[PDB]
């Protein structure tokens, strides 16, 4: 099966999902960097605005839904959500399963409101699920009925025409028409996570970061790449990047001269053009252009981590390996 994505300025990649009967519609990211499934739910108090933007799960008008209750809490990187356990069935590209997932009755503002999207499907491992939830994927496995133990992610550039497909999951496979050449495969270091070893980050004619090695974790719900703020704050002086807020920008005309940024990833360079990592938006010295990558901080014992997000991804044409514990990549098309 395969889910067809919607691309918002290169930072949003979702997809669809119907939960309960008769099927209620949510916009949701699925993310490789965690386990749980949730969308914000109609018991959500209106005074959090972004319950008030988005679509709302009511478990009053779903015939198939089953109550539980348990609060649980889902901490992430960039925010947190706050609610409880419910069960009901849920559609992905035409499969049905019964899911257990997360009703949301705490989304905070920032960075909620920012979200064209309304909840999250995670595509890790149940290793990192949250009051032990078995995961969406783990479930259309026991149907025993996808092809291959593995699901495909493809994130386009964005274009200005939508009629142009902002990208595609592929669930048990790949889709050849995304990705040309051989994928080559990395295996999985720790258990459960979807994190590799990186050999080695350079920036042009100096492997000035991540010698001796580090970790990598290849994550579909990220927006940019991203490393530990030590190693941010040394690629981004190679760069001569200034940090605004949380995130870093380079003068517009000088976008175009920037260096590429490569990835050692099991014997192998994956490049970064600058126009692959930086959103050329003019080319004026008088103009600040913001770069695909910021400091994330993740805690033990996931991180220290560098995290390959949309950045990578766009590039690079990634398949997610379960029987094998791998991750593939392959020139994305
Ligand atoms: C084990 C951990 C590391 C896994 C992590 O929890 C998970 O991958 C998902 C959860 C989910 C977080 C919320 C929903 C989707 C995914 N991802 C994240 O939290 C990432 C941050 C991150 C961690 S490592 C890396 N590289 N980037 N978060 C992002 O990329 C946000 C998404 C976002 C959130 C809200 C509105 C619009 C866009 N965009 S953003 O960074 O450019 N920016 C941030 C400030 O607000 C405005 C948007």
């Amino acid at each position: 099966s395969s889910v067809i994505l919607t691309n918002y300025m290169d930072t949003q990649y979702y997809g669809e999902i119907g939960i309960g009967t008769p099927p209620q519609t949510f916009k949701v990211v699925f993310d490789t960097g965690s386990s749980n499934v949730w969308v914000p739910s109609s018991k959500c108090s209106r005074l959090y605005t972004a319950c008030v933007y988005h679509k709302l799960f009511d478990a009053s008008d779903s015939s198939s839904y089953k109550h539980n209750g348990t609060e649980l809490t889902l901490r992430y990187s960039t925010g947190t959500v706050s609610g409880f356990l419910s069960q009901d069935i849920i559609t992905v590209g035409g499969i049905t399963v019964t899911q257990m997932f997360g009703e949301v009755t705490e989304m905070p503002a920032l960075p909620f409101m920012l979200a064209e999207f309304d909840g999250v499907v995670g595509m890790g491992f149940i290793e990192q699920a949250i009051g032990r939830v078995t995961p969406i994927f783990d479930n259309i496995i026991s149907q025993g009925v996808l092809k291959e133990d593995v699901f495909s992610f493809y994130y386009n550039r964005d274009s200005e025409n939508s009629q142009s497909l902002g990208g595609q999951i592929v669930l048990g496979g790949s889709d050849p028409q995304h990705y040309e050449g051989n994928f080559h495969y990395i295996n999985l270091i720790k258990t459960g996570v979807w994190q590799i070893q990186m050999k080695g980050v350079s920036v042009g004619s100096s492997t000035l970061l991540c010698e001796d090695g580090c970790l990598a974790l290849v994550d579909t719900g990220a927006s940019y790449i991203s490393g530990s703020t030590s190693s941010i704050e040394k690629l981004m002086e190679a760069l001569g990047a200034k940090k605004r807020l949380f995130d870093y920008v380079v003068k517009c005309n000088e976008g175009p001269t920037l260096p590429d940024i490569s990835f050692h990833l099991g014997g192998k360079e994956y490049t970064l053009t600058s126009a692959d990592y930086v959103f050329q938006e003019s080319y004026s010295s008088k103009k600040l252009c913001t770069l695909a990558i910021h400091a994330m901080d993740i805690p033990p014992p996931t991180g220290p981590t560098w995290a390959l997000g949309a950045t990578f991804i766009r590039k690079f044409y990634t398949e997610f390996d379960r029987r094998n514990n791998r991750i593939g990549f392959a020139l994305a098309r």
